[PDB]
């Protein structure tokens, strides 16, 4: 059966100048049912990384709108199609943007989760060109909406092939839908660059450029591993403060530097002999923090970990050349290199361990009692409500703004 | 070659006055003159030189590469030659051991050389000064009014000289395991050929089966394809402009060729990489060695998203000091690494690549490169710094004829 569900459509790319109101807007959708290997999945809550944003603005969408948005969201089988395995109706799910086929030769490598067979959905259609998202216009005619990527997470109801999904019910049944949603995206980000991709040994130096709430995710990586040194950059001294609450030793705001003082210059100066960071984390989306925290790195031994993202002219970043040949490393870094069956488990144990939940507690302002988070919409409350909530994505203490899509 | 009362050395140097900027002549900048050359302190080591041999890092040093207030300067820092003195605090070295000494020495107790996975030592770095730690140069010229003049380093030497003066820190012999190699091998084993091959078997880490992108097939790129073929990789593909290179990589054991100006209209030289790749993934290992900007971009795009790594080993003047790269591709799997003479570290790696290198495929390969001729012990282009600078700046000129891979400076007697 077809699903008549709220979903959150986006027009068109909001272009510098234009307003949220120009292009977003709850509306009635049909989700037609799963077919194949899909999952149709009943929502509890999307929550916003700063990547649904610049989608919002037309990031890695050239051409794919009309869209519902959405990457970063859990919810509930409500269906499968006739081939689906591994899964249950009932079970909870997330479905990042890569899947984990175990069997290519990046999957085989062991040290990547750039799984050739199950990459990511630059379409936002099914592999056929058709979407199981439509819906009526004003003019009465039926038409397409295109997704995120695989699926998207701004709806009530969202179809994704299984081969995208991880259960977290099995681990963690009492987890609350929010910290699901973050797992999906910024946690799982901001935790696995550490972990996984810089590989942070007990005793290391750590500098992390951006403490939103990717960055946030890495602080509370880095201690959790025993970080010797963890160094935060921001202009926001809201999300430093929370930063140093959650385990960072050292912070540093990049708008009150010296005008002849670089961000990489200010962080080598926290290490001994300026030799710079064991590990260098970007998650801040400034093309600028990308070419500092390779800088900061020390040279050859560390690795600069990119998962920051933005809308870059001619789609480029740059390097600073002679830094760069005397030991940079840099890598581009999707979901914390976090594979969706050989790591997310253990990363969803871990998660429940108090510190951690208390890390992401304070990331989401999350009150267990009412099970409401600090900054949080509800779609089901209209458009006009959800377009403050956006602009309020840009407030000095959200760190992290959940839309709730159904009744917990 | 004998010195003075005082240990002081006369010898013949090739000086650099000034940058050679865009449209400025070798004849402005470049010089062959006689310079004192001080006797050596501390750990130093004074050398006399074989050969060196020009790496294209010669040819942008020329020009002002990393050289912004570092002129006068003597050039080089690919060469070999003889220990003729040393300080009196070195330790593990003999006169008459024949050294090479590249950027970058091996403490192997820094957190650095601890990690076994990088040559970038925190204690003997690149000595960007182009001078000793205490502001002085054991280079010296008198100058037409007859004042007595510094010459800064390349940077914590210079092998553009009859004699050469380097900290002991920096240097790794050839004699114990190589006593035969001739000194153009020698030269290039110091910069271009480590460089190359290291890329190959220590920062791309290539195994039996991997295929591998090569972008620049110069000295440093067809030391790449001989590294890779050793190293039985199933797939060489070499992308450059100049055909009798692309033919020489092809003869070294490249499989296939990509010129990249005859490319079809809308093709990339990433995208004709992938189109070789089963199901257009790309290849296991990447690397860069042209100079070329633009290819540093396609190399991180020709490599398999997350799995492969991208080594840079290219050198340029760049606009703003700053180099590219395509943002989608580079978050969905890039994996970019700076290579500083091939990762090889002098002490850990060089021995076994010296070892390597007198195996007779690797030794063919490396005749190819030089067009070493045996029998008088000379290389297809050779210039002598006791013939002159009219033949030096010929001879930098025809740095860019086709079939130039390498020019050897012959210093001395061999
Ligand atoms: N690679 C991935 O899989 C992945 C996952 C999550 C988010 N992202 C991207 O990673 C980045 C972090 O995600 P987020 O949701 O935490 O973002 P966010 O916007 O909530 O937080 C970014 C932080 O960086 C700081 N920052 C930004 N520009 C700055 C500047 N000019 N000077 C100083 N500080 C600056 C901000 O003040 C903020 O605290 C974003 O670019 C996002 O698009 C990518
Ligand atoms: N990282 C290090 O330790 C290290 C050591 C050696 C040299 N280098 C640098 O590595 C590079 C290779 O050194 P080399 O001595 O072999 O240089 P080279 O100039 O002899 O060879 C470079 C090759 O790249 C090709 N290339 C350059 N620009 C091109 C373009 N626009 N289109 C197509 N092909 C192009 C050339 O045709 C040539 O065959 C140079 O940039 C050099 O400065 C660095
Ligand atoms: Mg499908
Ligand atoms: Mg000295
Ligand atoms: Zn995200
Ligand atoms: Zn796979
Ligand atoms: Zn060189
Ligand atoms: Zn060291």
């Amino acid at each position: 059966g077809v699903i008549t569900c709220k979903a959150i459509m986006l027009k068109e790319a909001k272009l510098p100048g234009m307003s949220y109101a120009d292009t977003v807007q709850i509306i009635d959708i049909q989700v037609d049912p799963p077919q194949n290997v899909e999952l149709r999945v009943k929502m509890l809550c999307a929550s916003v990384c700063r990547t649904d944003i610049l989608t919002i603005e037309g990031f890695m969408a050239p051409t794919q709108f009309p869209k519902i948005n959405g990457h970063e969201g859990v919810g509930i089988i409500e269906s499968m199609g006739p081939d689906t395995k591994n899964f249950k109706v009932g079970d909870v799910i997330v479905a990042p943007t890569l899947g984990e086929c175990q069997t290519c030769s990046s999957c085989r490598s062991g040290r990547t989760n750039f799984c050739q067979n199950y990459g990511a959905n630059e379409s936002a259609l099914e592999p056929d060109g058709t979407s199981r998202f439509s819906y009526i216009d004003s003019d009465g005619k039926k038409k397409l909406l295109y997704y995120k990527l695989g699926c998207s997470t701004w709806t009530q109801y969202m179809v994704v092939d299984s081969n995208y999904a991880t259960k977290l019910n099995e681990i963690a049944p009492e987890l609350p839908p929010p910290h699901g949603s973050i797992l999906s995206c910024a946690f799982a980000t901001g935790y696995g660059a550490v972990w996984l991709d810089a590989a942070v040994q007990e005793g290391d130096s750590v500098a992390i450029f951006g403490v939103g709430s990717v960055g946030i995710s890495a602080v509370i990586a880095a201690k959790e591993l025993k970080a010797k040194q963890i160094i935060v950059v921001d202009r926001n001294e809201y999300k430093l403060k929370m930063a140093m609450e959650l385990g960072a030793t050292h912070c540093i705001n990049s708008e009150k530097l010296p005008e002849g003082v670089t961000p990489s210059q200010a962080v080598r100066k926290l290490t001994p002999k300026e030799v710079g960071v064991d590990a260098s984390i970007e998650s801040s989306g400034y093309d600028v923090f990308m070419n500092e925290a390779m800088k900061a790195a020390i040279h050859g031994k560390a690795k600069t970990v990119i998962t920051g993202e933005g809308i870059y002219e001619n789609d480029r970043i740059f390097f600073d050349f002679k830094d760069f040949l005397f030991g940079g490393n840099v890598v581009g870094n999707v979901t914390g290199r976090v594979r969706i069956h050989s790591d997310f488990p253990g990363l969803l144990r871990k998660a429940q361990e108090p510190v951690i939940r208390a890390g992401m507690d304070k990331i989401l302002g999350y009150d267990a009692a009412t099970m409401k988070c600090k900054y949080e919409v509800d779609i089901r409350e209209g458009t006009p409500a959800l377009l403050k909530a956006l602009e309020e994505v840009e407030n000095v203490d959200c760190v992290k703004l959940v839309i709730k899509l159904n009744d917990y």
